[PDB]
Order: C-alpha cells, then sequence, then structure tokens
C-alpha cells in the first residue's frame, strides 16, 4: 500500500485538454501513473490509511486503479492509473461519435458501479467529469473514497442528505444523459438553487436526441421518485446488453 | 475588457512547481506571463461570475495576484492570473536557507495585500500559506481570493471536509460569521506557518480537537525563530473576541516596527 517515490521514474507534466495538466510518472518501470495530491490536515493519518486499503481492494477493470499512497511526506500523494484520452466529459465535447459509441460508454461505467454496489460502496459524486478515458477509448469511474452537485442529485438527497446505492442510480441516470447529449450540462438553463427546487416539484431531463426511446427509458428509469423503484446497477446493465443486441 | 480570446494565448507550456505539482502557463498578448486555471462548471450562474470577476479585477495591489481577465465563450470557463515563478508559498517554506528579516518581509508583503483588501471591504476568507505565491524577485503575493471556485485537484476523503478549521476562528467554526477580523485571525496562522518554515498548525490534533483547543484558550506555540515581539504580533491575531483582534492596518505598523529594530 505505501510507496517510496524513488521508484518513481520518466516524471513528467502532460497537458490533458485544452488548459488541463497532469503530472505522470513509471511505477517500478511498467505502469503509468498519475500522481495526485492530498489536501493537507483534511483528515487523519490513521483514517486515510484505512480508506486507502479499502479503495485498493476495489480492484475492477472499469475502476480508475489506485496504485498506493505515500504517507512520509508533506503532502500525501497517490498514485493512479493513468488514463490518456483525460475527462470522459472533455472527452464527448472534443469528438465523431457513432451511438453504438456511445451506449458501449453507459456499459463500462455500468459495468464499475455493479461492481462498486456489489461492495456496497457508494461513489457519491458519479458524472462524466469524474469518468476518464484510456488510450483504447474505455471509460473508467474515478474519483471514489477519495474524490475533489445537485444536478446529479436525486430529491432524497437534495432534501434530506438520504446517500445510497440508489442515489449513486440517480447519477447514473444522468451521466447517461451527459454521453448521449455529448456532454451538456443537466439543467443548463436553471442555477443549482433552482434545480433543487424543479427536480422537487417533478422536473426531469428530456430526451437527448442521439438517444432512441429504449435508451431513454433506461435513464429514465433512473429517476423514479421513489428510490426503491429505481432498478440496481445489475438490472441497468442487463438492459444495456438488451439494446446493443438489439440496436 | 475583461473577456479574453484564448487566441492572444501563446506559447503554452505545462511546467512543474514543487515536487509533483503542475501549472498552465502561457504568454498574454506576448507581455504577460499568465497561470491558467480553469472554472469548476455549474458553480454558478454566467452572471454571478462576470460580476465577481469585475470586483475581483477592480481589486489592484502590487501583493495581490492579479487576475488579467476570464474566457466564458467555451466550456469550461478559464481564467488568466499573475504567474508566480517561485510558485505556493508553503512549498517555498518547506524547500529552503532563510533570514529571520526575509520571514518578516513575507509577513510585511502579506499584510500589505491584506490592508488593501481590508480598505476595499473584501473578504478573502481562506487565508493561509497554500493560498500566497512567489515571484522570480521573492516577493509573496496574496491569491485564491474570490474565484478559490477554481478547479482543484487537490483530494479529500468523500466522508470527510475540506473546510480550513486550522485557519479558522471560533466564532466561524461555531456561528459562520465571516469578518476582516476572520481574515485577521487566518493571518495570524499564515504567520506561525511562515516562523515554523511551513509547519501544519496543530499537527497532533484532529479538526475537532483543534477547535476545543482553541476553546480552552489555548494557542499556537511560539516558533523558535519568531522573536517575543514577532510572536506578540502573531498571538494578537487569536484574541477570543473578534473585536479586540487589531487592523492589518495596526498589523502592518507593527511589522514596520519590528522591521526598524533590526
Ligand atoms: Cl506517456
Ligand atoms: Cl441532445
Amino acid at each position: 500500500w505505501e510507496i517510496d517515490p524513488k521508484d518513481l521514474t520518466f516524471l513528467k507534466e502532460l497537458g490533458t485538454g485544452q488548459f488541463g495538466v497532469v503530472k505522470y510518472g513509471k511505477w517500478r518501470g511498467q505502469y503509468d501513473v498519475a500522481i495526485k495530491m492530498i489536501k493537507e490536515g483534511s483528515m487523519s493519518e490513521d483514517e486515510f490509511i484505512e480508506e486507502a486499503k479499502v479503495m485498493m481492494n476495489l480492484s475492477h477493470e472499469k475502476l480508475v486503479q489506485l496504485y498506493g499512497v505515500c504517507t512520509k511526506q508533506r503532502p500525501i500523494f497517490i498514485i493512479t492509473e493513468y488514463m490518456a484520452n483525460g475527462c470522459l466529459l472533455n472527452y464527448l465535447r472534443e469528438m465523431r461519435f457513432q451511438t453504438q459509441q456511445l451506449l458501449e460508454m453507459c456499459k463500462d461505467v455500468c459495468e464499475a458501479m455493479e461492481y462498486l454496489e456489489s461492495k456496497q460502496f457508494l461513489h457519491r459524486d458519479l458524472a462524466a467529469r469524474n469518468c476518464l478515458v484510456n488510450d483504447q477509448g474505455v471509460v473508467k469511474v474515478s474519483d471514489f473514497g477519495l474524490s475533489r452537485p445537485v444536478r446529479w442529485s436525486p430529491p432524497e438527497v437534495l432534501m434530506y442528505s438520504k446517500f445510497s446505492s440508489k442515489s449513486d442510480i440517480w447519477a447514473f441516470g444522468v451521466l447517461m444523459w451527459e454521453i448521449y447529449s455529448l456532454g451538456k450540462m443537466p439543467y443548463e438553463r436553471f442555477t443549482n438553487s433552482e434545480t433543487a427546487e424543479h427536480i422537487a416539484q417533478g422536473l426531469r431531463l428530456y430526451r437527448p436526441h442521439l438517444a432512441s426511446e429504449k435508451v431513454y427509458t433506461i435513464m429514465y428509469s433512473c429517476w423514479h421518485e421513489k428510490a426503491d423503484e429505481r432498478p440496481t446497477f445489475k438490472i441497468l446493465l442487463s438492459n444495456i446488453l438488451d439494446v446493443m443486441d438489439e440496436e
């Protein structure tokens, strides 16, 4: 779990998107990593390590892997799976896409979230800005456990701060909409405060142009007023794979 | 005047700052070194953003990191700011070497900036060494005021908090009462950061234990590099009662006096 920073080589400052930057390195001369800093005094060294251990046991191909941590200097740093094509949101906006590729992106994320659901691990901030794309165009979920969102939040979260797997389900629906809208911001004609109000009164996202009726049904199933009547990530993955068979 | 065309940006580079930090550098109109920072998307209206950017651009002082402009015509919004070669003050304190006269000079720089902000009734709200930058001449300037809604690549527990408890006075922790006097408190802690050469305040306390400690009347210890007079100044910032804390004008007077007494 602990990392010696002398096992890091080929340290670089890379560009991502137009103005973004990433600290790149090689870990043990095999793994491409991004190096991220932990905010000082934001948690105990105890709390940090236990959370890092939970996160490192979360192993799935469509989760951005945490390879380890370094706590022997200030600030603490983490090293994560390097993702060449960067943020999914930026990726949606730049490029090109066939509708099959969009549904593939939804499947990738749904697999990741199915896994997290199976581990009873809540993401709490699922969104396109929190997904990354590798060189092969595979989408992976990131910014879980350690993180840096009204428009991604269900009523029960906005009103009562009730987080559950079903609040992640809701966010996933909004992420599907982000993907199929090619990276539009949800509820873009509303402010954060207006969004919270209107959502409580039953506002929902429109069907994106590129989404079929079946695709819309799936993302819309995520936005049921009652949390318990929203599907699971397993069900969603089934629904997505069925639509792939048909489309 | 406030709006920027990104085609006026040249010599775009990705620079290192500290061990693992990164900065997006550019030239604006071939006569300004700038850092390019992105704004967190949908954190405010385009109305709210622009009015705040205008307030910030009218804040002109040599020891404030200048905001040169904004670009709102693409997603995300970005801002361009005065480039500061020697980077974050906290990292700067930890690397280097320092004479005690240089440490007090750093405090003066910041106090000048804060005196100016106080004169404009503009609250910083998050004054700390991590929010000060150092230029090529070794001059310290205050940054991350107004727009702190900048995209940050620093991580925390999604259960934990990112609120700066260790820089906050009782009335902020208890009642969220921000004033110039809560900035005064933070300035005291920044002085301690400077004179401790970049230690974290209350290192062996949690945020909750820190709040308890202050409530008992206890304060950050005198760093060995601080004189009695220097400690008196930073300590004056931590009065339990906000109204009995000094102003930035008073602090600047106190600092300049101590400089005279070489
Ligand atoms: Cl590479
Ligand atoms: Cl659309």
